[PDB]
């Protein structure tokens, strides 16, 4: 195997490193996987399709302009280069290799397109028409953005967009399911908590956070239990950043944020899908859980879950490992059909006050076709009133003792509107048996005499009842 000759490939430290602080992408390339035959679409502000490092892989069938309602996602050029982000992300996935220009994509033989959707008013319909673009041609969608990362917003896909997610994972990709890769957010400095973003909090999105070059949680990171895994991105000014294609046929070394991590994950997922085109959307999440690596990622919340995997709310299961992903994909056995066990828990509304604990022992739909002994995602769908929402912290403890933070205190969130059946999601109990006692904790983290009521707590379990590995 001959590594890329591109002039900035040596600067793509998160691919080209020899110090073990990388995504182990060369190992996948050397196994023969480069993204050939895979189609990825960047949902963003457009894609410079004539970029000298993108044109060779550009796919009009992976592209659309839902802002101006036309097929051509060319960015709108402005003096401040506002609409450059999709071009940066496209190059992360699929910049052409060995062509003397900039660097390379993770999946440098994949086909790449973009949906121009962010350069205009983003409505439910705009979102739905983007997520649902050409779903039997595009394999993987990469989305780096969502509701405002101001640390006070609770929002997610409205009806058309949620319908697009279910159509995508159900009928997309020939019934194997569209793979939606999401950035978990850039709201770290606002103390944002990313389960309050319904896109990344969705089970249908494969959510990705960031690590700095030196292995730390970047200033912009949001912690939450819905995150699955991590890719490298930017950090402080002594740490390198992401090197990629840039608007106006240029090359940048200063692409940043969690919004730069999702495209790298989408590229690794493209290599993995080349290794096994039959992988379902759930198979892909299983591969990520099993192969991601905590080592050398620094966080104070690494915890071992009930099946012996380390998990963090900053990193999920750790750094993506492309070599391991493609290796495990090759002989992967398709997971059983997804079961869903609904457990409505409260017999009466519960005053929250300073602190509320709700304990419930469940059988996880024992005796039913939705009996789950092998958890995938779990949700606590909560309906509650509270006078100041951001003073709440919420935790969910599984029978195996895994404490998932569902909501951390958000100091800027002054809302008196509470949560209306908000489906806080955790990935941290993946592969655990969910039978037994679950504990919900709701706490007022402020000294204020805050008040409210929990009126609904629905525990929703997803998963299967066969095929477990030894912990
Ligand atoms: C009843 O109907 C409704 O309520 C319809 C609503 C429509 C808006 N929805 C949230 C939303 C917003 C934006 C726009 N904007 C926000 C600021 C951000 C930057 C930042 O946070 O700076 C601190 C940049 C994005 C975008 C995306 C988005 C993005 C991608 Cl890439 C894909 C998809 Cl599907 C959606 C989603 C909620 C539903
Ligand atoms: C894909 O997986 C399904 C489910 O296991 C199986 O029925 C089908 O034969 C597989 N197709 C290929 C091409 O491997
Ligand atoms: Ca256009
Ligand atoms: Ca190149
Ligand atoms: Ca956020
Ligand atoms: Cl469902
Ligand atoms: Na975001
Ligand atoms: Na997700
Ligand atoms: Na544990
Ligand atoms: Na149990």
């Amino acid at each position: 195997y001959q590594e890329p000759t591109d002039p900035k490939f040596p600067q793509q430290w998160y691919l080209s490193g020899v110090t073990q602080r990388d995504l182990n992408v060369k190992a996948a390339w050397a196994q023969g996987y480069t993204g050939h035959g895979i189609v990825v679409s960047i949902l963003d502000d457009g894609i410079e399709k004539n970029h000298p490092d993108l044109a060779g892989n550009y796919d009009p069938g992976a592209s659309f302009d839902v802002n101006d309602q036309d097929p051509d996602p060319q960015p709108r050029y402005t003096q401040m280069n506002d609409n450059r982000h999709g071009t940066r992300c496209a190059g992360e996935v699929a910049a052409v290799a060995n062509n003397g220009v900039c660097g390379v994509g993770v999946a440098y033989n994949a086909r790449i397109g973009g949906v121009r959707m962010l350069d205009g008013e983003v409505t439910d319909a705009v979102e739905a028409r983007s997520l649902g673009l050409n779903p039997n041609h595009i394999h993987i969608y990469s989305a780096s953005w969502g509701p405002e990362d101001d640390g006070k917003t609770v929002d997610g896909p409205a009806r058309l967009a949620e319908e697009a997610f279910f159509r995508g994972v159900s009928q997309g990709r020939g019934g194997l399911g569209s793979i939606f890769v999401w950035a978990s957010g850039n709201g770290g400095r606002e103390h944002d908590s990313c389960n309050c973003d319904g896109y990344t909090n969705s089970i249908y999105t494969l959510s990705i956070s960031s690590a700095t070059q030196f292995g730390n949680v970047p200033w912009y990171s949001e912690a939450c239990s819905s995150t699955l895994a991590t890719t490298y991105s930017s950090g402080n000014q002594n740490e390198k950043q992401i090197v990629t294609t840039d608007l106006r046929q240029k090359c940048t070394e200063s692409h940043t944020g969690t919004s730069a991590s999702a495209p790298l994950a989408a590229g690794i997922i493209a290599l993995t899908l080349e290794a096994n085109k039959n992988l379902t959307w759930r198979d892909m999440q299983h591969l990520v859980v099993q192969t991601s690596k905590p080592a050398h990622l620094n966080a104070n919340d690494w915890a071992t879950n009930g099946v012996g995997r380390k998990v963090s709310h900053s990193y999920g299961y750790g750094l993506l490992d492309a070599g391991a992903m493609v290796a495990l994909a090759q002989n992967w056995t398709t997971v059983a059909p997804q079961r869903k066990c609904i457990i409505d828990i409260l017999t009466e509304p519960k005053d929250i006050g300073k602190r509320l604990e709700v304990r419930k022992t469940v059988t996880a739909c024992l005796g039913e076709p939705n009996h789950i002994t092998r958890l995938e995602h779990a949700q606590a769908r909560l309906t509650l009133s509270y006078n100041r929402r951001g003073d709440l912290a919420i935790h969910l403890v599984s029978p195996m003792g895994t404490r998932s933070t569902l909501l951390a205190a958000r100091p800027h969130d002054y809302s008196a509107d509470g949560f209306n059946d908000w489906a806080f999601m955790t990935t941290h109990s993946w592969d655990e048996d969910p039978s037994g006692e679950w504990v919900l904790e709701i706490e007022n983290t402020s000294e204020a005499n805050n008040y409210g009521t929990l009126t609904k707590f629905t525990l929703v379990l997803y998963g299967t009842a066969s095929g477990s590995l030894v912990p």
